């Protein structure tokens, strides 16, 4: 049978759902460590990779991607998980090889595939410490080109440091930065913190697919981030002449407060909220 993890209901998703509102026709490239498209809860629809080592883009070695995709469209039927957004049409962007890892420049490929081929969202559970001006460039590009780029804040708060810890390309200003809140909207203590934060999501204990057409839970902003890119496609099959812009304002803008932004940004979304008319 079919659970839904408590992350979805959170942010209110299922709202959307009532309406008849899934995320249908509406592209999201997850870029990552692959999607294992024979997962039977996930329907990906195309792909590419950009690793040189492993270049099938439907077979995830890490199982980062496979997870990261399920929070945002796991099929709604009769087994696993239900993602936010269960009917957006996926595309396994690899970037990343089994170990998790790659190189700024096979995610520049990657992101500028998605510009190439009209994605509309664009999911960045990923990061670093060191920024890239070709990685700024091809950023802003996709993000001037109409795509909704969400991209996780980063962990790297569990020890109190002086200033921001937001990695990048979540630093950027063009992105939208995602923290990790549990349950109860408490900041994760690994949660990254900094100006640059924007929003909230659940990012503690997220049950999600896996290779093999199993499941489990993660932690992480990586977690949170699929639950933005999630709700933008929900919000898009719902208002498809939103812009890009309007999008992020509206999930900013209508977001729960939680308190002090450097932590919280402007606090856990609101998919209902945001979705209004
Ligand atoms: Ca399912």
């Amino acid at each position: 049978a079919q659970s839904v993890p408590y992350g979805i209901s959170q942010i209110k998703a299922p709202a959307l759902h009532s309406q008849g509102y899934t995320g249908s026709n509406v592209k999201v490239a997850v870029i990552d460590s692959g999607i294992d498209s024979s997962h039977p809860d996930l329907n990906v629809r195309g792909g590419a990779s950009f690793v040189p080592s492993e270049t099938n883009p439907y077979q995830d070695g890490s199982s980062h991607g496979t997870h990261v995709a399920g929070t945002i469209a796991a099929l709604n039927n009769s087994i696993g998980v239900l993602g936010v957004a269960p009917s957006a049409s996926l595309y396994a962007v690899k970037v990343l090889d089994s170990t998790g890892s790659g190189q700024y420049s096979w995610i520049i490929n990657g992101i500028e595939w998605a510009i190439s081929n009209n994605m509309d969202v664009i999911n960045m559970s990923l990061g670093g410490p060191s920024g890239s001006t070709a990685l700024k460039t091809v950023v802003d590009k996709a993000v001037s080109s109409g795509i909704v780029v969400a991209a996780a804040a980063g962990n790297e708060g569990q020890h109190p440091k002086e200033g921001s810890t937001v990695g990048y390309p979540a630093k950027y200003p063009s992105t939208i930065a995602v923290g990790a809140v549990n349950s109860s909207n408490q900041r994760a203590s690994f949660s990254s913190a900094g100006s640059e934060l924007d929003v909230m999501a659940p990012g503690v204990s997220i049950q999600s697919t896996l290779p093999g057409g199993t499941y489990g839970a993660y932690n992480g902003t990586c977690m949170a981030t699929p639950h933005v890119a999630g709700a933008a496609a929900l919000i898009l099959s719902k208002h498809p002449t939103w812009t890009n812009a309007q999008v992020r304002d509206r999930l900013e803008s209508t977001a729960t407060y939680l308190g002090n932004s450097f932590y919280y940004g402007k606090g856990l979304i609101n998919v209902q909220a945001a979705a209004q008319s």
